[PDB]
């Protein structure tokens, strides 16, 4: 585990990540999909071999040694708002025990069901406290990564907020 386990956010891009092991914004059928699961496609290609998975899940797949978590976030285009919010609950205790797992000291993690997912909706709140209520027990440094700096200063806030 890390000395003082921490929260910190960054705005660049995952594929870039400084940390052991990286979430993936994955879709259920491990295609190259877009967005995160592009650029992670684009790093760790080889981490798709049998990475489909179902909604609410996690799945990981070593490319080399580095571990890719390819996590399944509900779709709310396709999802209620009830059962995408349970699925999207699920989907972060399911990269918490993977986490705790691999054993690793930090995490790299995109806030899941997020934009392509989101049905068109701020769901930065929603998704920043699933991922605090399944993180929150885990020993890891994580980083969350994001790209728009109003994003970058609301996840901050909400880490600061706690501290
Ligand atoms: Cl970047």
């Amino acid at each position: 585990g890390a000395m003082a386990p921490s929260y910190r956010v960054k705005r660049m891009d995952i594929a870039k990540n400084d940390e052991e092991c990286v979430v993936n914004a994955a879709n259920p059928r491990g295609l190259p999909g877009d967005g995160v699961c592009k650029a992670v496609y684009k790093k760790w290609p080889e981490s798709f071999k049998n990475s489909a998975t179902p909604v609410g899940t996690a799945k990981t797949v070593m490319c080399g040694t580095y571990p890719v978590i390819h996590a399944v976030g509900p779709n709310f285009s396709n999802y209620t708002e009830s059962e995408g919010d349970r699925e999207l609950a699920a989907a972060y205790r399911e990269v918490a025990k993977e986490v705790t797992r691999l054993g690793v000291n930090s995490v790299a993690i995109p806030l899941l069901s997020t934009g392509v997912y989101s049905g068109g909706k701020d769901r930065l709140t929603q998704s920043l406290n699933h991922l605090f209520t399944a993180m929150d027990s885990t020993d890891a440094d994580v980083v969350i990564y994001c790209r728009d700096k109003e994003w970058e200063k609301k996840i901050s806030e909400a880490i600061q907020m706690r501290t």
